[PDB]
This record gives structure tokens, C-alpha cells and sequence, in this order.
């Protein structure tokens, strides 16, 4: 049929065979396709993201500094392809032709008071407060609080802060030329103790 | 049929196929649908909430500062989608197209004299008396009284206040750099005693 039914919060993709490019078809409207148009799939709900949750879709529609969906000169949506987008929490928004949904309403990261998150850049990027991170720079995020899942950063594991009781010490060991608690060149394979009672 | 029967306290949702948006149909009236209109479901009772009870419906209709149901320019009700509403106790009100009933006439929280409620923000929000709460800030609500279920706050568990009799003390233990009864840096894993006879 040439008659489509898009309810208040659903979307579809239409491939206009004459214009040979596609576009997003957001409601609310019981829209009717032209002879050239052809709907690919049925109304599917718009990508929702509740508060304190997140989602991340690859091939994001590259928007200018005003945040508008630049439709390419051909008529197809302008996608970054390789890049991703960090969708925090927002209204049900419709995906455009070409966006592969990778994360979807996944609960946001919840770091406990006595643990942390091992970080690993995936590529080089400028940090929140203006720092150059290298491909493998090991960042560490102790909380408590909630981390915001990034595309230039990856969480490797969860660190459990070892509790050193009174009259105790924690035997450590370095895996690189790093610096520990009190300024001692800590070479690879070297060991040392912790010296303050506290997680 | 094109004839509908809404009793004094019931409602329905109607999807006008020409206007391609929906709206709420609150009584009291035996309303008749147009050729364009089509009723989705039968009269269902309006969302009631008795005194000293509560309910909470997600996707709440975002009202302005005057508390009116802003109908969107399309004609559909304007919903916050991700957010929720804190319905305390009020008359039987009708739901709008798009609101998923999550809490419904659940009895309000009743904190006893000798217990409390472990709190856990779910996200950041401004507190009753102007305080910034972080995603995981641990609040504690001793009563007696009745707490009001929030959307930015979550009750984790019920604390039973341990009664320390005469010539006794309670062995405590910290799980973070917190402060106990008398100002001593209480590091993680440290232990100490209570020193006043009283719940």
C-alpha cells in the first residue's frame, strides 16, 4: 500500500528510488508515500534514553555547531561513519538511515565509595580539562559518583581498594617506571609497602 | 460502532487518524467518535490515589508553571518521556496517551520510631532545603513519620537501631572515610565503640 501509519512516537526509513537517497520519517502523522518512495520497515519506537542511563550509536549524523542534522547534498543524512556519539539522557529521538545502534538504555556506571575504574584510551583525545591522552594511557577513576561512558575512553576493570588495618602494610609491585605514594623511583618488578592505615 | 459510553469516572484514548495524534477523553459523557476518530480501549477507571498513599507514572505530561496539560503543536500530549511524576494523593485523574503506570495506590512509607531508611540518589538533584546530592550520596532518614517517595531518591534498606543497654557498648566499623559520633577520623575498616546508653 501507499498509506503508512506512524503513531505519536515511532519512526521509519524511506528509500526514495527517484531521489536515490533516504531520510528519517518522524511522526506524529499517518503519512502517505509517493510512487517513488518505498518504506523499508514498520514503525519502530524512537531511541529512548531514561535519566541516569545512556546509549551510544555509531555512524552518528554529523551536526554543525548549531546541532542540526545536516542532510547531505545528495539528500542522504551526513554521517561520520567511523565515529560515535555519547547520548546521555534525552527524549525519544529517531535514528537516521545509516546508524547502527550499539549501546541502548544501558544503566550508567555507578562507582562505589571504596572502588575505582581502570581506564584505557582507545585513541588520542583532549581530556575534560585539556590533557593529551595517548592510545594506552592508564587513567584511574575513584569515586564515589557516576562516570559518563565515553567513545575515546574504555573501562578495563574494577579496582577493589584493599583495606590496610592497624599495624599492617600492603606489599605492592610496579609494572612500569611509575611513582608510588612517596616519590621513590619504582622500577619494573620492584616491591614496597604502604604506611598509613586507610583504605 | 461510532457511539461510546464513558461513565462519570472513566477515560479512554482516541487516535484521530486524520489528525494523526491522540488525546485524553475524560467524562462524564456518552461521547460519539467521528469518522476519523477510533477508540483504542474501553472505559478504564481514572488513576485514583487515596489519602496517605501514592503513585508515580513515568513519561509524565510536562506542564508549565500554571500546571496545564500542554498539548503539543502536533496535537499529542507533551510528555517528558524519561522523567517521572510524584503523585501524592489527589482525585481520580485520567492518564494521557503515552504514560506508563509504574506505581499505583501503593501505601506510603511508614518509618517506625526506632528505625530508619537507607537512601541512595539515582541521579543528581537539588534537595528539599537546597543541597546538591551526588549519584550515590548515602542519606539516612530516621523518623518516626512518613517519607514521601521521590524520583531522584531511592530507599535501599531498613536500618534497625541497635539498643545498647546499661554497661554495654556497640562495636562499629567504617566502610569509608566517614565521621562517627565524636569527631574521630574513622578510616575504612577501622573499629570503635558507642558510649551512651540509648537506642
Amino acid at each position: 500500500e501507499a498509506i503508512i501509519r506512524i503513531p505519536p512516537y515511532h519512526y521509519i526509513h524511506v528509500l526514495d528510488q527517484n531521489s536515490n537517497v533516504s531520510r528519517v520519517e518522524v511522526g506524529p502523522k499517518t503519512y502517505i508515500r509517493q510512487d517513488n518512495e518505498r518504506v523499508l520497515f514498520a514503525p519502530v519506537r524512537m531511541v529512548t534514553v531514561p535519566p541516569r542511563h545512556y546509549c551510544i550509536v555509531a555512524n552518528p549524523v554529523s551536526r554543525d555547531t548549531q546541532s542540526s542534522v545536516l542532510f547531505d547534498i545528495t539528500g542522504q543524512v551526513r554521517l561520520r561513519h567511523a565515529d560515535q556519539e555519547i547520548r546521555l539522557a534525552q527524549d525519544p529521538f529517531p535514528l537516521y538511515p545509516g546508524e547502527v545502534l550499539e549501546k541502548d538504555i544501558t544503566p550508567l556506571q555507578v562507582v562505589l565509595p571504596n572502588t575505582a575504574l581502570h581506564l584505557k584510551a582507545l585513541l588520542d583525545f583532549e581530556d575534560k580539562n585539556g590533557d593529551k591522552v595517548m592510545a594506552g594511557d592508564e587513567w584511574l577513576f575513584e569515586g564515589p559518583g557516576t562516570y559518563i561512558p565515553q567513545k575515546e575512553v574504555e573501562v578495563v576493570e574494577i579496582i577493589q581498594a584493599t583495606v590496610i588495618k592497624q599495624n599492617q602494610a600492603l606489599r605492592l609491585r610496579a609494572r612500569k617506571e611509575c611513582f608510588d605514594r612517596e616519590g621513590k623511583g619504582r622500577v619494573t618488578g620492584e616491591e614496597w609497602l604502604v604506611r598509613s592505615v586507610g583504605a
